[PDB]
């Protein structure tokens, strides 16, 4: 196996799954950058080559993580060239922008979709890497799962009342898979509030008692922490959202 | 419109939903009794029998909440007769027993097929009873819509975590609808935990700090007080769980 | 003993306790009207006259609660008439308002005086009753204490910064008195949000999503509910705030 | 002003406290250590020691934090020597063993004492620091307050039930002070579960579902983790408790 930790990030072509691939490979780890598909491949490739020039080993593997076997190609083809997987950072996600109070506009086939990606694909991610993450963790030190879940998962906010719903779905199957893979796996959720992924600006910041917005770097740096340098953290969802749970 | 309240119950052949519709009819309702399918019919008309001895008017709809159609036609059917809604009940669920530490055991289809009947189902009972819910709500009074949730939910226990995923899901979903149908509407959800619809008995008793188990009867006091003498609460899961929560 | 059950009240003589006396009283059960000082007699000695036009053997009792003796003469005065306590309603508190950023007109003597009797006050009561708390209990049903705390203690909004750390402090209290009172005696905390006692009632119903304040009447019943028809709740803090949680 | 960033940390002489203050000295930051009285500055001295070796500018300072006066007078000795303070982690703290069941070994006195260093004296401490706190923010960076709670906090264990009381009020406390500085200063308290300052480790270490204990160290992290790499979390607890919540 290799002797370089490996870091495997779904949702990797944008976003806080982008940044989160660039901040592991700044900590020298090697990344396995999840794409999508054909229409975020461009995106991927500029991900591996900013995580190439941190220093960093890459690989990018396609998966549709609502599909098991996507999940289960993507484990293999990591395990082929590296032979371990010290953390999985789950930022394979979708949505889309329907009122809540539209009652008449969203439907069935809108709450599956969301959860075949937020919770289905992301266990399905998560139990596909599960034996390698056993296997990599030592008699010291234990492995990391990171989900990024949402602020609508702990207020039923957001962009549709089914994307918050998948996303109450995530927190709880963090404390399931918490408790069932400790000792050796440690399980956690992050909360994110308004990110800006580069008017609209100056309406999120106002509202924030904090008075600012997230970018993907600072969830990247969350991810990264928990994973590094919190050995007793398990079956939490932290939030980070600049203060909007205070009102 | 009729001028006696009307509660409608899904889940309501068995268990808390039986439970729950009788303790409606006591207090002197009339019922709307949700019935699964053929399979379940006979122990609705025990049910519908029962209330009726209590002094209820009755109903029995059939519907599979998973489909949309039938949350229609069943909503219709109780416009039909008694032209208000005053609450809803929804105790229609599934589960299978899985371990959540067998992650070969479960699939895909298992997600689905729960959350269909614990989330999708609930809320598209709700969306098909918020009109006549709304309009049933007076200047001083509203109307009520309470969940039946999970403890599995609080803490990603119970008998899957498919079931518990989707209680998650379930409670986040009361925030959202307790939050945009506010203020005609209140809608609560209840965490139950162990629960005897009548050795088991007693490794459930000695685990709990009040050692005993609920009866559904408890789960129908708490729906109705939640209905009847709660207009202050609104967005919340009340557990109900003999102090499991306590360790 | 009486064959009649008996509720103690703190802080009887005017809001949330006096409509808790009544409540119990409408029951048919004893109440112990706990009166703070002669400034709240006069009021206590309304409160104790409905109760008793509402059919209640009745007995006022004084007693400042942070003071552990008036808190043991109190019980004393019970067990002598009675010799039972059903129910205890821990609804003796104080305050004063400054606004919490406002950190030059607060000091360390208003956290003590806040605490002495919204926390060490409570405590020292529920002691004295646990005795008779415990031996009340049946072999088929648990006795019942209510903290009142408030919407302040979850969030730290409220009076002032002091009433809210007293009142988290209430929360976490109940927490470890229903871990360790089981399964005699189940233990609860009750969350007000804004409670009119009889513009301001304007400007608080219109930031409430439920478009309302609540009466004290309101809350006496959550109390009467909890004890009465909730044999399986316990450690719970129940928020009855017409929505404030949700934004 | 100094041109390097300065912690003050309370409760710095052992534990936890010295642990954040290395951890700060470590990155480079000036460093106020906060030492108790004549019975700790030996360890207090042997903390500057480490802290300068690690290359960090030092000073020592006296504080009985429950006293104002002495946090006060804290400041202004920081104040005096670099005219900024950029983050205060408040690790000052007491408590006496005492099981939350023997209602007959505890007292109001303990009560007190407890909650006048735990909350008081963090309030106290805070305050004196707010002015200088608020002034080292800059346009785009927000300085940060970290307050050490307990596990025992947020479900009610631990050493005492007044200990478990004054956690609470700790984590409250947080949320207001978050509201009420927001956006200039964050602040965010952290909840450790077992800690062994250096059988009963073999105790610690089954119970908990990571199979181990933390070290001060890790809860050095996350503090430096909080005021250094998180500028969208505020208003937050942040259990390390090594999966106990997880049963
Ligand atoms: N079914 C799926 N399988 C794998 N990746 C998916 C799937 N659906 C969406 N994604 C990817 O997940 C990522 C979602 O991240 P993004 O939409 O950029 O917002 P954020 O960074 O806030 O999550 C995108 O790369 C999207 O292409
Ligand atoms: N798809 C569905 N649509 C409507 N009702 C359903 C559906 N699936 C299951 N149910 C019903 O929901 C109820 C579940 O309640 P029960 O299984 O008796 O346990 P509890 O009382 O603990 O909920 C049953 O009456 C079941 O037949
Ligand atoms: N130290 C004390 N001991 C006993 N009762 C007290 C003490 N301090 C205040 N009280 C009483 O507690 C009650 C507080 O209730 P109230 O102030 O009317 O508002 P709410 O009904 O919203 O609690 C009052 O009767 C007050 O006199
Ligand atoms: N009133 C007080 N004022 C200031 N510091 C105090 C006060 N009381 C206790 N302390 C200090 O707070 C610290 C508590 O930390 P410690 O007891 O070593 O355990 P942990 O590292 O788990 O907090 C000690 O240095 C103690 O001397």
């Amino acid at each position: 196996q290799s002797s370089t930790p490996v870091c495997v990030i779904t949702g990797s072509a944008s976003g806080i799954g982008a940044a989160t691939a660039l901040r592991f490979a700044q900590a020298g780890w090697s990344v396995a950058i999840g794409n999508f598909d054909d229409s975020t491949r461009d995106a991927a490739s500029t991900v591996e080559a900013l995580c190439r020039d941190a220093g960093a080993q890459t690989l990018i593997f396609d998966a549709d993580v609502g599909k098991d076997a996507d999940c289960r190609h993507a484990v293999d083809m990591v395990a082929s060239r590296w032979q371990r997987i010290d953390a999985l950072i789950n930022c394979a996600g979708t949505t889309r922008v329907i009122p809540h109070n539209a009652f008449d506009q969203i439907d069935d086939f809108e709450f599956e979709r969301v959860y075949r990606v937020n919770l289905i694909g992301l266990y399905q991610m998560t139990r596909a890497a599960v034996p390698l993450l056993r296997e990599s963790a030592s008699a010291t030190r234990s492995t990391s799962v990171v989900n990024v879940s949402s602020l609508a998962g702990l207020n039923g906010t957001g962009s549709s009342i089914a994307y918050a719903a998948s996303k109450g779905a995530v927190n709880t199957l963090t404390l399931s898979l918490a408790r069932n893979l400790a000792p050796h796996i440690r399980v956690n959720a992050l909360a994110p509030g308004m990110v800006d992924d580069g008017g609209v600006l100056s309406r999120m910041t106002e509202s924030a008692p904090l008075k600012r917005v997230s970018r993907p770097a600072e969830i990247a740096e969350l991810a990264w922490f928990l994973t590094a340098h919190a050995p007793a953290i398990t079956g939490q969802v932290i939030a980070a959202e600049n203060g909007l749970l205070l009102g």
